[PDB]
């Protein structure tokens, strides 16, 4: 942090403590976020913020380097031949991708699938030249479970039918019981916590996104505070996604708010099940096939 203008060790040690560590968390915040810092004036809080931006070059690009920015996202498979390819390839990094569906339709399995497919490397696709093997190293998970349907059960056996040890799965999957919105946004908050902490969180899952606040803010007359607190808490969701470059999934049962994709799930027969893409800004709307059996996600 000394490396910032207008940075001494004394203000590293002040920075550090409020969590402020990297470059880009100073690069992106507000001149309140810091002077709220206590010894840090807006006058030094704005040149270290300008400092930041600069170290990370955070200014207009165009040509070439346009492409290249979005070479930065790597996507993950979902098992499911037809998923990935209405997907564009997988599920992106850098962005929120939802999966609404009626009642029993799939959603938990896909989570519970996506933390399985996070530790078999070869179902991270991306380009080795603008993301490199060492910041998809022992990737790690999180699990944010708002249902308690979480089931280790269900990861060991999707793991071994893989071939993936499901133990490992477990291992890299961190697991946050949520009971009530404010935890769920706590959760999702810290999680900026678990990556300075050396984790690699490549992977957030919020299941479900919508039940605690339905259910918390039912009364129609302050639908205003709830959409509120939802949008601050997919705002956190997308910050987290883009500067961690990692890949967040949520659920919303249905039989507004944001969110780059869109997937409204529904059971076919049997064992099938149909998701239909009816919103992202690159794709056209969509529809894929595929099954749910013992092993998870499949075709
Ligand atoms: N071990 C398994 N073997 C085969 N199918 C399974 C297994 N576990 C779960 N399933 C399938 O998964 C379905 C339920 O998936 P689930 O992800 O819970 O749907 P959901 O949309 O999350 N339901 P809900 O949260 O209540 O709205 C079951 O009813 C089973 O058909
Ligand atoms: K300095
Ligand atoms: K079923
Ligand atoms: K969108
Ligand atoms: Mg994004
Ligand atoms: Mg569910």
């Amino acid at each position: 942090l000394t490396d910032l203008p207008g940075v001494g060790p004394s203000t590293a040690e002040k920075l550090v403590e409020a969590g402020y560590i990297d470059f880009m968390k100073i690069a992106t915040a507000t001149v309140g976020e810091l002077t709220d810092i206590e010894g840090i004036s807006e006058k030094a809080a704005a040149k270290m913020i300008m400092g930041a931006r600069d170290l990370c070059d955070l200014g207009f690009k165009s040509g070439i380097d346009l492409l290249k920015q979005r070479s930065t996202v790597w996507k993950l498979s979902t098992s499911s031949s037809e998923l990935d390819s209405v997907l564009g390839g997988g599920l992106e990094s850098q962005s929120v991708t939802e999966f609404a569906g009626v009642f029993g339709s799939g959603k938990t399995q896909i989570m519970h699938q996506s933390c399985v497919n996070l530790q078999n490397p070869e179902f991270l696709f991306y380009d080795e030249e603008a993301v490199s093997k060492g910041e998809v190293a022992q990737p790690k998970a999180v699990y944010i479970d708002t249902e308690g349907t979480f089931r280790p059960e269900r990861i060991m056996q999707m793991a071994e039918h893989a071939g993936i040890d499901g133990q490992t799965v477990l291992d890299n999957t961190f697991v946050a019981r949520a009971y009530n919105s404010d935890m769920q946004m706590l959760f999702a908050e810290k999680i900026e916590d678990l990556i300075q902490e050396g984790n690699n969180i490549k992977l957030v899952v919020i299941d479900s996104l919508t039940s605690t606040f339905r259910n918390e803010y039912t009364g129609r007359g302050k639908l205003a505070e709830r959409q509120q607190k939802l949008g601050r808490h997919m705002a956190t969701l997308n910050k987290l996604a883009d500067l961690f470059n990692c890949v967040v999934l949520v659920t919303n049962q249905v039989s507004g708010h944001a969110a780059t994709f869109r997937f409204f799930v529904r059971k076919g027969k049997g064992d099938k099940r149909v998701a239909k893409l009816y919103d992202s800004p690159h794709l056209p709307d969509a529809e894929a096939i595929f099954r749910i059996t013992e092993k998870g996600i499949q075709d």
